[PDB]
């Protein structure tokens, strides 16, 4: 339960930017003693979720992220086929060793720099019938012909591993070669994947999110129209971790009746659902059949939501009401949104959030679905944009009809750094600073963090 | 501290959030007032230069602890160059500074570039330990960058025994073409030099030194490792002073190496910190600190804040801090976010005995780093923080603990066209405090603390 | 040379006004072209480093002498360092290349600094003249920059004794992460180092040297004073060369220090300029001179012409002295005005048997002055002039002689992101002038004059 400084309360609500922690006396000395797993049935080993956006929850971003103990939230209203497709991919990825891109001999430079980006690992590898025959870097594209052949720019020399191996003894591998990417092979020498030597390192700091079977975790989302029932059924065959029923205005009858719905078919998985800002939504959420609330409504004054409706709340105020309410009915509050900083994350943990929902933020990796573009400056960005009316309840005259008021997609410019361009890197970043949180309160694992912390407000100065 | 009646915001306060009320006042001249502090720094103005490799190097240590001001070196300056740095500034002398000095055979190149390590306009060319001319950076433009600097350096200027009095060399100089004493000692060898503006100052601060006359110096020390070994060797070293410092100074190891280092009963003023609370002051001191250094991520924007949300606006952490320490006997260090005199001030108005400033004098002739240019051709230096110097600490486990490690962040900080120096910086300090005390009426800085109204502002 | 029928303008020509038309070839290889020259200067590739402090510096002239030129030591560079030079130069290796180096207790910035001073990318840390380390730019980011070079340094680097074939160490370093070799001493110790770029240039490049296999330097010596007793103490103290430099070539004064110097009978060949006519390339070659160094205001723009209208286009002027030279057996080196390898090889077509290169070879690691970055952060470094080094010549007679004085001129010279050393440009302008005479179908530079055709363009 948060505590304020005294006479701190003010005559309004607060944002991330209102509030600070203010530190305690700790005997937590290294950011290595905070747990950082969760315990709201989702089965993160950090507090991180992504968003279920299709600018963000792709195939790539859902292996990267349960690999470190994430989970992603595939967006709703994707074809089922393609949900059990990623599902499949995402449960067949190795808990170590990462999936790299590939090439064929006959790929042209051109392609081969283009599809390098798509992963953080800074080179490609060329493939033959299924064996490593060689590395694409970006600078082993510069200053040929743009459309001579892989073949005659990747580098036939490489170190190579059995998967399996020790990622001390693969670190140790690497300390040398000229290129910091071993390629693992499985018994018959083909690819298993690519290991380099931070994600060696990260291999002993995060814990990979898996299910009963130790296959990496992942979510799906539906929305509240059509057969809910039938659609969460669909994604629990599919092999969804945990579904998430989803919706702008989740205090509503509809979602109510959502929610039982998935509830009566008695699935077998945490269901989540959102959104609401106030504790009467939260406890009208968790006695329809909700274990998770998400927490989340125009939080930002300047969005879209509040210029056009006026509706929504800051969400630091938002997250300590909703996860308070949550606490004294059993249930969990997962943070939904405005999140930029890891300071937004740990403010949202010590509010009492037992998750926080990422969207556009890791939007600007490589491993995010969009494509990597550059601005003016010639910096690297990439575009990330709403889910607009798959987040809204719901003749080619009537079709017209309904769609003339509906929300338009915005689009935001989200840039990716040039030194954290991987969303392993915006992890470490986050999960650096929440454990620094921890150290500084004095909590060795997230619900001391919500026990102990000291909160207080400032002004605009 | 008092308010306004009613000024009891439901938040806490920044230095952008407080004015003081002017009081009724017998305290007529900026003059009048004693600007000595009380704590056992020994420092005669309130100002302590924060112990961070962009700030707190030899020339630093001079140049301040002359004016009445400490300098605390930073932790992990191995202990040989601790000794070299304490030999060198307590072997300054009390008047006369340190110039750039450069031989006949340098180049002009070199000259240029050194002519900035200090305030004073003019390097020394010395041979044979005696000063043979002046070089001014008017004498390097328009000449071959190579050539020496014999065929630029001016042999005709002011020249005085050291020892002489600085009203005298004041007035030596005043119809001088170059604004620099060369001062000589009894063999003939250079002693120092002395400006107008040098000479005036000595009239006005006093020197911060020790019990044998020497200039005082401070410093730092880490919470890892051997704690206590590394004070003993600070202490034989020469520090007059022992800073124990680290990021989140409430936590079991810091009151440990507090006690371990207070159990050695070197002789010395113990600082530790840093803390933003009542408890982690108290603690401090009961673990046997004199001296609490407050200040955890002051600033809503900057680093620790925007990583972990963790922090205090930095009045409110002074203002509690302070009044915990004074209960107990002890004294706080206000530490962060000074960038002007009214911050300097209003620490000391919370309550807090010295006021710790770094990065603000990063931009300083004096500072360690290099004197850099922008694209207006405008003169700073960077600041940069101590990163993991300041926190708790195979190949594999190194990077692996070296993945979250804090970054080193670097911010650029102009130098004035007007107030390049340090001691600049601390004329300007100084005039402003000693304006806030003539405003509130007092006489000195315990006067200050309790005599003071303070209000609460808007964003107004 | 022969011109297009018709191609008889009137006026004089530069570098910009002319292009030379492809003739029958059968020189199928710029391998198979012979680039060494035929005046007695011993370069091995036509390109002279200039006269000028801004370029002509010890680094430079060992590097550039490996590679084929020759570097031309400034005049009035005092003795005692024109026999430092020299004794520098005839000491290096003529395949293994001098590195930066470094003390474990150097300073990360300090480290920072050297690194540019040469094209290798990587200092090598010495303990006691073994190597033991090297730092790169890599190494130097992130860390504080007065940290020690002792944390920073990579303690893994391939090595090879002195000695070893360059195209083993080429292989050696194929799969090193930092591409430089450490060359050894029999003994360990340091000899220097080997890039795989270098170990490939000593395969194209002939190093210039003297009768006993050590690198070529000049040395330049202006018309003042005693010209002969420079020009001998400058041949005693090893100059290969001797470049007599005045602005005005034609001029009595000129003719006077030619005939002193030849009478000396040093055994050297001897370069005097600058002049641009037929008359006064036969007048210097009358006088003493084996090669006449022409060129004399060839920018309509800069600053000699500007102030006086003095001056000739610059191929115009090489054309009619180089054949003025070639009458009584003498030769033509075109100084000034070069930026571009096509200027090395119009200047060669026109008849120069050298061409001398300097402000474009300042922005380059191996010039003397100091790496500088402009508003946009982009490399550059300024050359400057020698002003009144190559001019003739009571404080208040020297300040009445010194008001009309030529200014020293700068100018940015930037580096390239890539082509950022010496042998980068050198690269550049050899596989120029090797394409211009394989276009042309000669073998060798007598050929390429001897076979040319030009035309004239207009300014569309
Ligand atoms: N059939 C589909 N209908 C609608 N959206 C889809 C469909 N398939 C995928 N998506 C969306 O497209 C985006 C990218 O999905 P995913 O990463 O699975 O594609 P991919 O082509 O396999 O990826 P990659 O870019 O790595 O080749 C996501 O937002 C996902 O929800
Ligand atoms: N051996 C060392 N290891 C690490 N840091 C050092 C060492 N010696 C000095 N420093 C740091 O380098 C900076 C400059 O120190 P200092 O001014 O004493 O050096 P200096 O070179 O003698 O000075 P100057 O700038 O006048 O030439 C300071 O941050 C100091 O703490
Ligand atoms: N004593 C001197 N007087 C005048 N000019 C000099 C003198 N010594 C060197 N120079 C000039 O200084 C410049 C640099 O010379 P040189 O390269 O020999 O110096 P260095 O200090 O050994 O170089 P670096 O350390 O930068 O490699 C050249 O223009 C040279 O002519
Ligand atoms: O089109 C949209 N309009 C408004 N909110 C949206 C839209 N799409 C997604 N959201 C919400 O915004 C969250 C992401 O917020 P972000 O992390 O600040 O980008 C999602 O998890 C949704 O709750
Ligand atoms: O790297 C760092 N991160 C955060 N705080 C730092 C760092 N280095 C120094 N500090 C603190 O910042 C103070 C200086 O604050 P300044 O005067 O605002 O620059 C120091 O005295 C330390 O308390
Ligand atoms: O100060 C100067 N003014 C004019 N010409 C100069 C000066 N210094 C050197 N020079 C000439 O300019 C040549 C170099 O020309 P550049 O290669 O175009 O820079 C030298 O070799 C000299 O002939």
């Amino acid at each position: 339960m948060v505590r304020f400084l005294d006479g701190h309360t003010p005559a309004y609500d607060l944002t991330y930017n209102d509030v600070f922690v203010v530190p305690g006396r700790s005997d937590v000395a290294s950011r290595f003693d905070v747990d950082l797993s969760t315990v709201d049935g989702s089965g993160t080993t950090i507090p991180v979720v992504v968003a279920n956006m299709t600018a963000v929850a792709g195939r790539r971003m859902a292996e990267t992220v349960a690999r470190r103990g994430g989970i992603v939230v595939l967006p709703q209203d994707l074809p089922i086929t393609a949900v059990s497709e990623t599902v499949d991919f995402v449960k067949s990825r190795d808990l170590v060793v990462d999936t790299p891109v590939t090439l064929s001999p006959e790929d042209s430079v051109s392609d081969a720099n283009a599809l390098l980006h798509k992963r953080a690992h800074g080179a490609a590898v060329v493939v033959f019938e299924g064996r490593p025959i060689g590395l694409v870097t970006e600078a082993n594209c510069a200053g040929v012909d743009r459309f001579a052949r892989v073949r005659d720019i990747a580098l036939s020399d490489f170190v190579t591993a059995p998967v399996g191996t020790d990622p001390r003894e693969v670190f140790d591998l690497l300390e040398h070669a000229p290129i910091d990417v071993a390629v693992m092979t499985a018994p018959d020498g083909t690819l298993a994947g690519v290991l380099t030597r931070t994600g060696a390192i990260r291999a002993g700091i995060y814990t990979p999110a898996v299910d009963a079977k130790g296959r990496l975790r992942i979510a799906a989302a539906v929305g509240i129209n059509g057969d809910v029932g039938a659609k969460a059924q669909a994604l629990a065959e599919a092999g969804a971790d945990l579904l998430v029923i989803d919706t702008a205005h989740g205090h509503q009858a509809k979602m109510l009746d959502a929610i039982k719905a998935v509830a009566s078919l008695d699935l077998g998985l945490p269901l989540v659902a959102g959104n609401v800002v106030s504790a009467e939504g939260t406890r009208d959420l968790i006695e329809a059949g909700a274990s998770i609330v998400k927490v989340g409504v125009g939080p930002g004054a300047m969005c879209t939501t509040r210029m056009m409706t006026g509706v929504g709340r800051p969400q630091f105020s938002a997250v300590v009401e909703c996860a308070a309410a949550a606490r004294q009915l059993g249930g969990h509050v997962w943070a939904d949104g405005g999140v930029r900083h890891p300071r937004d994350v740990a403010l949202a943990l010590a509010a009492g959030a037992s998750n926080v929902m990422i969207g556009s933020w890791f939007a600007g990796t490589y491993e995010s679905p969009g494509d990597l573009l550059f601005d003016r400056d010639d910096r690297p960005y990439k575009e990330s944009y709403g889910m607009a009316s798959k987040r809204a309840v719901a003749s080619s005259f009537d079709r017209a009809r309904k769609g003339l008021f509906e929300e338009g997609i915005s689009t935001s410019r989200m840039s990716l750094d040039p030194a954290r361009g991987g969303v392993e890197d915006l992890l470490d970043h986050i999960t650096s600073g929440v454990r620094s949180t921890c150290t500084y309160v004095g909590a060795a694992n997230l619900p001391e963090l919500h026990e102990k912390v000291v909160l207080g407000v400032q002004s605009a100065a």
